[PDB]
DNA sequence: AGAGAACAACAACAA
DNA sequence: TTGTTGTTGTTCTCTG
DNA sequence: AGAGAACAACAACAA
DNA sequence: TTGTTGTTGTTCTCTG
DNA sequence: AGAGAACAACAACAA
DNA sequence: TTGTTGTTGTTCTCTG
DNA sequence: AGAGAACAACAACAA
DNA sequence: TTGTTGTTGTTCTCTG
């Protein structure tokens, strides 16, 4: 169990082999840092401990096709293995998923992500449950929820009404879950409301397209090399798109002023009012940090919806210095963020914020629905059908405390939730939403249960975009002949091993 | 940091050198486990390889005299060091202390011995300040509080007022104390209990002599030695005395009746009701276990007393077979309990019972009390006199919930009490009375000094007794002319050592 | 690594940590400050120096320290080892007719067993041999003469003798032991005789009664008075079970004499000491301040001892020759020590005591009937030992004296009564500094024949002092804390002492 | 309790 | 397999 | 004796 | 001079 | 967020 | 001191 | 060419 | 026979 240091004359030699390997077969230096290839490094020496010096790699080392080959099994195999806590998991109510339709660009393969998630002990799962090519089947409501159906099928779940589905508004996938529970992604609706927010506000136009001219010329005219920090372009699909750009040009002021002057295009940037940028940039801050909050899924996020909404009409609030344009701006977000994010939420949300201890906020209205929803939901889930030395100090003092039985239906769906209502957390820095449930599963049998179940409902499909991003990874321009059935397999397995092995 | 292991010759060689020493120097064997040794053992490593083996030990290696002597002023030097946490502990009201007079028996020197007891961060402190002989004056009350007085001065607190004391009812310690907050030692209290209660049912006396005489009869004709465990006798002055010994009979019936029969005996066991035995076994077991509970330090003590109190009461409640003589028994524990348990009880006890989160328990009267004493206490304690990335997730959406300031005045007293009150704890095996406030300190600002205040009294002057008992180790019959300065020098090394170091 | 005699000092800085972690060491696990100069802890401490030089400060020294129990193990198999070596030496001494033992009983405090304990001496080069053979319990077996042979016998097959006849043994009076040596050697123990002649004597000495007892009743109130830490030394009390018990005592007062006349007085109970004759305490603490002496002579177990008892019984018949101003009291107590000394000690000496006297040097003494008794044994203790042309035809002496008819004799050596002869005709003058074990082993070639038989005497003890001081030591062994050691723990612990002591420099 | 101590009958391991 | 070590958990001890 | 222990009051030093 | 060490010699403890 | 990757300017260390 | 390593924290990349 | 990659459908084996 | 491996040869990717 003591881990022998060896010779630096032949940590010398280590060296000089991994570089080869790196150059010989173009490889990245952080292929030696990665964990996966430890493990393997470690099994190497276990062989030339056990096996000596002389051995015949080359057999032993097996072919591609045989890797690939015992992905694709070993893939049908765990998904089998966990069929039944997933299956568990998806009937007694705690299951959660996001899904989402995504292309290669090689052979142009339409897919279909999905994602589950779940509570387990004291952790929140993340995980990806397949890529399935659509095939080349049009991409229709139904052809949508057939390969949905299927993908579940592998882990034994037939019965998909349970789950709490996140999904942005692709008029195709909405209709696919028309019959299920649908919560809308927010992170796709917070954009939308920055894009129509900023469209109805054309006084913001100039100084924009400004600053999107700054930094076409200096790409164009190669003098980006010598910021320090890029001038970043816009890419509008993606998310809080302006903002990355006016910040890099923001971080960058000074720097770049001064080589449109003495390279004599001061003319570029002269109208850009910076006042306006920084201004808009500071608004922009705060949504990025929402943008971020909202596409977690390793702690719960859908709790935060609700104070994300708060945060904005804050942000917007109308203060004194206020510039006509920003003001615009300003009642414009507000505007948008209740015809737009508020009018999409469901009552999921506005629960989920209840189950955050500091509880106080929504006395109005919202607590008598969120009651009898949460009733509703609960009733659904009560159809899962020597002497003295050696005992507990607690129990011996207080016994009439700890009482009898494994089951204790006493203590009522009412009375849970009034005595939730009672309870009075006050925020702590590093606070845990999560935690805190666990710790009250005892005094909170059903609710806890109830809880823990909305906690970890994603609060956006951030999770599947970013199976795709993953997805990406693996097929390459290189790596382009890979086929579905053996995407799909490495990217399960990968999931797989993150949230099931330590 | 790679810890090097020696080979198996010199792992040889070493256990030889141990052994060795254990016999030419009639050491224990357990020497060469004790932690500080390890630690010298270190330190002559850290030599030999700095100087190599060629090393003039005799003269390295102190004389005896000089350890004496480092100890006496390692003494005054670490005493004097703590002499502010001490003297701060003292002075915010989170100081309790256990006073009681012990006599060696090689110079039948009289000492006082004192420990301190408070709360720091998460843990309670279990402070041995020290043993100081009265020197040979009477043992008058004067003389007592005048060497309490000096030992404080050592640490430099002369306010001893905000000192809560645990004492026993020494008539001369408690008119020592006459002036300050002396609490009733519960261990002592219940021994009392114990002993009238049985003094008033003569009925139990001839079984309990009959037993005693099994025993007396053992030892005297030698046969002892064939039990497994022994026969144990009474040795009076200790606590729960009786139970020990019948439990030491019952724990073997068998085998003795056994050997009384075939040894021609008979007729001394033969008396003996072993029912009776059995039952009163049973009775005294769970006194054993409060026994035990209320010598604890290392957690907080206090809270424990009225439920021991409401343990000893179930106990003694009337069963159905319940024998006539152990039914009397049983109303006489009772009886006592009353007139010299709970008689000697005081507002402190109650308290701490009720900063056990579950508190439902004494609504009557003594609440209303409880509060009036709570409020008089913390009015006493009032006389203390790139941005958004790099934010707390809760301090970004709930900022309105974290707030300004250090202080936090507008929630008072009264409410932070009242606010308790609403608490709801359930109990869990585990439960620590001692957490669960350092987690509400924040919620609890106030309060929470008050009852971490509280439950750092000890519930007993077990603290002192083991103290001597320690005392006792050192003044040993060969260590006999150790002397008083040396003594209370080496017992409070080794207190803080434990309380400040890891 | 066999060499360099120029050991390294340390800087004052490390000395000034070894003096810390030293200290922190007694404190933290409880050791008396004497532990460092332990001479087993200073051979281990040596052997981790030699450690870390020859390993490196970074040593996972948890690993290398055994458990306790490991060593608990070692020393029972140490003892086995070295118990089964020195088997030789020791089977050797007893058959070459010069070894002695010791035996008593203990019983322990905790567990309340019952021991016997052993002890060997015997002589070896220019010195004696003090050692413990074994405390093993009877176990719980009655404790009979039967039982306790046994296990004597018992402990010596330990060493591979099985014939124990050769074997001087010096044992108290107990009725017990007696009897389990009734067919072998035994020597009473002086130091028990003595005491014995001092409380009959006592006894029959009723007019001392009251002093005696009104001194132990001022100790008795010092003590319950808590006057006890003024005195510069504290006033002794009583333990009658004891040797020269009231001695102890009564020197305790008479020593603090003034300070407590002092005390008494301003403490109004000067009522305590005015009937104590203060020369009465004086002249007995004379009398007996040579019975110390005498005492402690006889429990030496380094040097021969068994010689000094007949010098002995004549000091304390000197001590109590009636001297010129004698007090009744004091002088009917002399006459009564001496009674009983005749027929209490001399009446249970025997043969071996007298020879042990003759083989001091200065051999004058007990010319009397003794010497003629003396040679009889010796010379049957030796034999058992053996059990391991007319000018040039007549010699020069024949010629030379004719009329000088004796012949018979053998003047240089030759056989033992030639050696004991030839013994008698010595003169060795008592020098300050004589050691009549040394004078012996010079002698051995004047005298093969009887040297042997004279350190054979003088390496038999005087006392059962050795047994009783075995059981001192395993009472530090079976502590109150370290209760719980078993005999077999005890033994060893015991027994690798002894050897340590007497088997290494 | 909370301190020191030994050991029987274990269970872990190196050879 | 077979010994050697170090683990467990029980049994003492002491202060009342 | 022959074992273990601490210490007041020394006498020796290094600084 | 001054403090720090180790030295001596006395006072205890135990077996009886 | 949550994934893979390189590196400048560090700070830790062995010689 | 002087090099060699491995640390940090910043800068990219991708999915929307 | 001259580089990296995965795989359907082989052909070779060990069992 | 039967499954498991490694083999071939074709289909992609990129610089232009
Ligand atoms: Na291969
Ligand atoms: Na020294
Ligand atoms: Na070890």
């Amino acid at each position: 169990r003591e881990l022998k240091t060896v010779s630096a004359d032949c940590k010398k030699e280590a060296i000089e082999k991994c570089a080869q390997w790196v150059v010989r077969d173009c490889r990245p230096f952080s292929a030696v840092s990665g964990s996966g290839f430890i493990d393997m490094i470690k099994f190497f020496i276990k062989v030339g401990a056990e096996y000596g010096e002389h051995v015949n790699v080359e057999e032993l080392l097996p072919s591609p096709i045989t890797l690939s080959r015992k992905v694709t099994s070993d893939a049908k195999e765990k998904k089998a293995l966990i069929g039944r806590e997933i299956k568990s998991a998806v009937e007694k109510d705690g299951a959660s998923a996001t899904i989402d339709l995504w292309t290669d660009n090689y052979i142009k393969r339409n897919f279909l992500g999905v994602t589950l998630h779940y509570h387990e002990n004291n952790e929140l799962r993340d995980l990806i449950l397949g890529l399935k090519s659509l095939d080349f089947e049009r991409s229709t409501a139904e052809n949508i929820y057939k390969k949905l159906k299927a993908i579940f099928s592998q882990f034994n779940v037939e019965d998909l009404s349970s789950i709490k589905f996140v999904t942005d508004r692709g008029a195709n996938v909405v209709k696919s879950l028309a019959n299920n529970i649908r919560i809308n992604c927010s992170s796709h609706l917070l954009s939308n409301v920055l894009e129509n927010s900023f469209e109805e506000t054309p006084e913001l136009n100039m100084p924009i397209l400004a600053c999107k001219n700054i930094v076409k010329y200096f790409k164009k005219a190669n003098l980006q090399h010598r910021l320090r920090s890029s001038l970043k372009s816009e890419c509008p699909t993606r998310w809080n798109s302006t903002y990355t750009m006016l910040r890099s040009i923001l971080d960058n002021w000074e720097s770049v002023i001064q080589i449109l002057s003495e390279a004599g295009e001061t003319q570029r940037i002269v109208h850009i009012n910076k006042s306006i940028i920084q201004t808009m940039v500071n608004i922009l801050d705060g949504f990025e940090r929402i943008f971020k909050e909202l596409q977690t899924c390793s702690s719960p996020s859908l709790c935060f919806v609700v104070p994300s909404i708060l945060k904005v009409k804050e942000i917007c609030s109308p203060d004194v210095g206020d510039v006509a344009d920003i003001a615009k701006l300003k009642v414009n977000i507000i505007k948008n963020v209740r015809i737009i994010w508020e009018e999409n939420l469901s009552i999921w949300h506005y629960t989920a914020f209840f189950f955050y201890p500091p509880a106080l906020h929504m006395q109005q209205e919202k607590v008598a629905q969120i009651k009898e929803f949460c009733l509703s939901k609960m009733e659904d889930l009560e159809l899962i059908n020597s002497h003295s030395k050696d005992i507990s100090t607690t129990s011996f003092f207080f016994p009439q405390l700890t009482q009898n039985n494994s089951r204790e239906p006493p203590v009522c769906p009412s009375d849970e939730f009034e005595f939730y209502r009672k309870e009075i957390v006050i925020l702590s820095e590093d606070f845990k939403v999560m935690e805190w449930w666990n710790l009250n599963s005892k005094k909170y049998p059903k609710l806890s249960k109830l809880a823990l179940s909305l906690l970890s409902i994603p609060a956006s499909s951030a999770a599947s975009e970013r199976t795709f991003s993953l997805a990406g990874n693996i097929i390459t321009e290189k790596r382009n002949r890979i086929g579905q059935q053996t995407v799909d397999s490495l990217l399960f397995l990968n999931s797989f091993y993150k949230n099931f092995c330590k």
